[PDB]
């Protein structure tokens, strides 16, 4: 009965053809949505009563766009996101972190950063948002100048540069090299350049990102019909299927929650629609071409994310539990495209909103009792993700999963894979 | 010899490229498409598109198929819109460089949930004989069984007519492999299997049904909502033309249209639209994976059709061959070349008006009717036509004085003796 | 290139130059054979174990340390000639060549002795003197037995009730020497710890011509299996008389290590020879050499395409260690282990890293020579009072040991591989350590 | 049928992995195909006598080795003619006339910087007594290449030049002599005495992909079987150096003193004739023709278009053969390179070609001696006709087989560009 489910004799094929021959639609998917959703907040979002249900569906980061809306009504957004959110802090074991990202107006016509980019992005760091979606990045020096008005007090934030035109797309190597990740922005990018070339940057952008280990999110018109009618068209739920098997770490909801008569089913469409096509995955050459494209390093977070990965594999682990203060350590063993669940315990309540930015990441926020020998502390954090994994279903007695910690506290010292059997 | 702009155009860096993480990388947005489109287009002839005027510009637009869809309208609006079809195609009959076969695909009513076929099918498919259609899309086939019943409703003068079973519940899908075996090809009719399964499961149905026809060899269609939005806006959306590039991707053979040109606004407009996403899908198609994997999952053959096929596919691709061009009485040895996806067009030779209309299943395919008088000496008559269609190449855009080209015959006159591969330099 | 650009850019283009890195990195086997480079140079450990035949030429106890020093890793007592008074004294002299060097950790080298029996000649089943023979290995404390024309597995069975009950630590390598033993390979490799490709009589028994087809299968289904394999017979023959080998005799010591063999043998050529330490040195410059040239990218690809998966936490570590060795051009995999297993599966993966296996027991020591690219480490500090600190210093021991013997440097990364309790069967650790 | 894929290691070539066709290799998987790897044979005193030479031809020996390092010109003069009398003996049988060709291998440069007096002698005396090829001895750099071409003059236009890699200047500089010359032999005896030993393997590997990618002959030379010198059987290491050698890629395996001065030159060509068949049919030719497409480079070429249409074909029907008509050998080599299962029959009218297309593994030429048909088409399908016939009677081709047909448009060489699938009647 295991072999029957997600879609594993078309895994275990030898070639992509006979992989695609092998895709069964009564292979049911087991494993936890891997995709983060992302919904834009607007009028049809804005309820602490709608949010619980979003978050219930499915969403993971609250998008909120600053071409609409004042600065009062986005704080308004923020406080109920935080609202809805903290409503399920009592059960810890199930808790789920949701980030906030502030989507920018953008340049417009002028040169540079605009001014009331500089005040959104300001707000943005005084009301402590996770993520900036940078409008219209054309170029490396757009990134340091977002960079520069986050400040000292927004070091943390994470940058994901919106490519909308013709020269984001071809100065695309310089902004990902300075930025968080990308987003293909297909609205802008739809008029910007000829509509039936968007695919090919799009296809382009998550290949760059994914070699690169960086997150990539795959944007609007993905469920477009919803705004108005109960189900997608054929051509939308393909859309979806299709932004995850390109590869895509997040894919994102606009006006089918912003302004929609259905948001929650838009999430819930995107939902099962990512838990299909995450277990069409072709992992056996998916991994073998991550894996060879992958630079050899001398780093041992770099060294132990690959071996994790390989090891999860080879047993197949039910998941990988890795500590992480930054997130770091939980987005190299996400780079390999792993199909065991990332469980990233983290005392960082940023960190555990942040990672939702890499595919297959799962972050839990670590709020139990601290040990007074760091040993059996790292062993508390580690039975955590345990009991945390076995009532949500990642995890049974019986199961492999691979422990990534390090060897002494504080970021940037992760080098230890351990096996070990569950209960 | 070729130039560096040769090489920049038709993502030719991605297709060189060593893995398919390294193809994706290469796609670029400035590398424009310069061989003609391969994937064929069918589109639903309706109030928005039936007058005459309007269906000669949705074959310069690109349609190759027109589909009737015998679920509304009456037997004499079916045979005013077949009129209609063939008096805009032969409007072109003059100029070679603008005529081209179109075919006419008659799409069943269906079984309604009732044993064996309804008497309105058993109708609808003499009136398909009677008129002379190319294609029948049988609705709901369930089993093997169905596809005999659509078969043996093709009556005596009916049994050239291709039968492509239209995958449309779980049955269809869970008997997808009888299903196909029987049928000429396939359509995977997304609109009502999007309500007979879970919506979140269609794309694994496509998927594995695109690829199964693929290693068969037989023409798979996709079908329904692919620009839904154009029946009432003049352009898609990004979900919208993001599908019609994952179909091509995918490996269909062919692409459709339904309100889109059957009742929308914008008939004509939907066409282009298909035509332009499926050059650019085309061009971005991994040949390099595709080719090795299609080879090695194709069993050993002793058939000389199939064998040569492989070889000049094989030739095609070592000298980046402007075209193929093969002599074909039934299209089977257009379909055999098509079935490897080579990168050159398979310019199809033919005296049969219906196999040059039928051909447009394959892709790849570009159908040539030939009309000329045969010659007394057979060598020089296969000689004629072999300068046909290179003429045709020139005249159309494929071929140029210094290409080269790979043209495929057989030994003896008829059907079923392919056996010969030549490289030829255009002169 | 981009897959390599930081780490030429760290280690040096010198360091990418040697041991045949530029073919090793290659995309395809043509390319990599097109990339072998005569000016590359090895620079890793010699990986494949060199077995010598002890005789007249070889026994005394100065001609037994310039052996140990020219390579010599396993010493077998050829049970078909001599007597048992013969053959002790061999062991004893091997014994104290072996002992003199036991002064430090870094210059102790461990040698294993394997008994070679006579077999069973006309007769269907296990000969009397092979009862006395493997009787005799027993009492003697031998490591492994080289068992004569096994033909089914009831052959090993045999072999193994004649060791006893002391004997049970003692290595079978079943020697397939005739056409049923090649038939009947897979219930033979299934009860046994390895095999050797007895080709002396596997050539007589099968046409010459087909001897290749029988080496590069049985050493391709041993690999798949994970279990040793020896090449054995005429590797080096005319360097019983001549100082320089042929060149098919280099080619062929050559071809056994890309083959796949743990394991590499010399008769004649060390046990009556006029050059047995040049034989020894001729085998370690062409294993070195060999080593270097084998195509890794689709070695180890094939070997995970092949191995099934598993729920073994030591099989599970031992791929994960080897990945990571991979990655970072790790100098070596530091293993504990008791019975060598931990260090055994790390070997099945082909690492080009170092497999250095640090144990306290000296048995384990000289039979982890049967597995490729095992570099044995006898450990002898008595245990410390905390489990986890006794742990520490036998990793510490294999770093100190490394340095002091070329395997390491400082700024070299190394794999640890180690378990979460005492006792066999519990490995399931890897750690990413920087050599300061 | 079910025998049918037992035989020539079927199932080990039908493995995914390289490591499940070693796994799948079977002793008693008998070969079935010809052999495909020619055999040069040193003449010398125990090969010289017109009988024992017909003796070698009927084993296999394709192609005969004149040591000009020993031996005056009327020795070597003797020996071409036993050689000529030995193989003209079997000309009244065309259907199974093999052609041998002959070989001149030089002294060398000695002391010297480039081509000797000597070489310049005995490179004009291989002119004057119709020599095939010239194995070319201490090739250092692509001037000596040049300096050996000069020295056979404009009547030696066609003489096939095989560079002889000896030591570490001509491995260093392998690439700019292979550009020049026609192939190499990989000459172990001095490659092994110029750099250390256990190198040669590396530069023997080496220089046989290097030629396998260049699509241009290798020979692996040197003490193959040199216990058979003396010894009626050779040891361990001789039968897996000659298996190995044509498991590498070499087009050519060579015996030296095994048949100029040994007491078993018969035995020593029968010997490299048995292992080579066996190595032959365990090649993993899934992986190999893989390979070799990828990276032979794209080509406007008709002659290199059809070659590869034509392989593919083959293997797509598991041909017995591809039939080709030759002028120059060039066609079959285009063939060969593509390392196909199917036996290359090559037909020619050229005795010269016939002899030289020896150096290309798995081509099998056959002299046609008919004057030219009236009608070109005719003469065509003669030739065509000629070697299904050859074929049928040397075992290559029984009826109900698939052969590949290879041929051009006119006559004259260059212009091959026709491939046909034909059935065996
Ligand atoms: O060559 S294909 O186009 C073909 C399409 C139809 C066929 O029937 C077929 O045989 C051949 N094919 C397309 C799908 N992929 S895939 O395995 O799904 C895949 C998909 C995506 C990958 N990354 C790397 C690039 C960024 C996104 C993640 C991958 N990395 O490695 N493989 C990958 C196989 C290759
Ligand atoms: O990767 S390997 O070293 C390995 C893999 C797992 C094993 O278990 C093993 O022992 C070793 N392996 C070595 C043998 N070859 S092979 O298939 O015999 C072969 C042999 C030779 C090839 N050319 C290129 C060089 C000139 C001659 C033709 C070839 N081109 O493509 N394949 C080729 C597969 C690759
Ligand atoms: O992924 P990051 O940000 O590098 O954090 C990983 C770090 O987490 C740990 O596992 C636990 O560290 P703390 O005890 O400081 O939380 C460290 O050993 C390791 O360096
Ligand atoms: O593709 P099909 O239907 O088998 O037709 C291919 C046939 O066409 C030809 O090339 C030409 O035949 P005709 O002269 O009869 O048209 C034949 O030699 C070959 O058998
Ligand atoms: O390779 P083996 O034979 O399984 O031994 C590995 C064992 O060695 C250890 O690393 C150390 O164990 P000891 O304390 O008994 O020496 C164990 O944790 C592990 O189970
Ligand atoms: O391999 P080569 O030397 O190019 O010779 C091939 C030539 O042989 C032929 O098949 C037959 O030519 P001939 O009639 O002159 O022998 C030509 O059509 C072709 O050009
Ligand atoms: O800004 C966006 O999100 C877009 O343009 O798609
Ligand atoms: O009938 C159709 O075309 C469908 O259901 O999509
Ligand atoms: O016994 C042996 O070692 C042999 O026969 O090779
Ligand atoms: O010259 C040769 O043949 C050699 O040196 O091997
Ligand atoms: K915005
Ligand atoms: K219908
Ligand atoms: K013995
Ligand atoms: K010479
Ligand atoms: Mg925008
Ligand atoms: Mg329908
Ligand atoms: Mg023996
Ligand atoms: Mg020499």
């Amino acid at each position: 009965a295991f072999f029957q489910q997600q879609q594993l004799p078309a895994a275990m094929a030898d070639t992509f053809l006979e992989h695609l021959c092998l895709l069964d639609i009564d292979s049911e998917p087991v494993a936890a949505r891997s995709t983060s959703i992302i919904a834009t907040i607007g009028p049809a979002s804005r309820s602490v009563e709608r949010l619980k249900e979003m978050i219930k569906a499915g969403m993971n980061i609250a998008r909120l766009n600053f071409s609409h809306g004042s600065h009062e009504y986005h704080a308004e957004s923020i406080a109920n996101v935080r609202e809805a959110v903290e409503s399920f802090a009592g059960s810890p074991l199930s808790y789920r972190p949701v980030a906030i990202a502030l989507d920018t107006k953008g340049p417009g016509s002028g040169p540079g950063l605009s001014e009331q980019d500089v005040r959104d992005l300001r707000f943005g760091v005084e009301h402590g948002v996770d993520i900036v979606f940078a409008s219209f990045v054309r170029k490396a020096s757009d990134v340091a100048a977002v960079r520069a008005a986050l400040g000292p007090e927004g070091h943390g934030i994470k940058i994901i540069s919106k490519i909308e035109n013709h020269e984001g797309v071809k100065r695309f190597d310089e902004i990902l090299e300075v930025s968080d990740g990308i987003m293909v922005a297909r609205g802008d990018l739809g008029i910007e350049i000829p509509a039936e070339k968007v695919f090919l940057a799009q296809k382009m952008m998550i290949g760059r990102c994914n070699l690169a280990g960086k997150p990539v999110v795959c944007a609007t018109q993905m469920l477009e019909s919803m705004i108005t009618k109960p189900r997608p068209t054929r051509a939308e739920t393909s859309d979806v299927a299709n932004a995850v098997l390109d590869g895509a770490d997040c894919i994102m909801l606009s006006g089918e929650t912003a302004k929609g008569n259905f948001p929650v089913e838009a999430v819930k469409m995107q939902h099962a629609i990512a838990r299909e096509a995450e277990a069409a995955v072709y992992h056996r050459q998916l991994f073998e071409e991550l894996r060879r494209a992958a630079p050899l390093s001398r780093d041992p977070t770099e060294v132990t994310a690959i071996g994790a990965v390989e090891a999860a594999f080879k047993c197949c682990a039910a998941a990988i539990i890795v500590l992480t203060t930054t997130g770091r350590s939980a987005q190299l063993l996400s780079r390999y495209r792993p199909r065991a669940a990332v469980i990233a315990v983290t005392r960082s309540a940023q960190a555990a909103r942040q990672v939702h930015l890499c595919r297959g990441v799962f972050p839990l926020l670590y709020r139990e009792p601290p040990e007074a020998i760091w040993a059996d502390d790292v062993d508390r954090r580690v039975q955590f993700g345990i009991e945390s994994g076995k009532l949500r279903g990642f995890l049974r007695v019986g199961d492999l999963v691979i422990v990534v910690t390090g060897w002494r506290p504080g970021s940037g010292y992760t080098n230890i894979m351990r096996v070990l059997s569950i209960s």
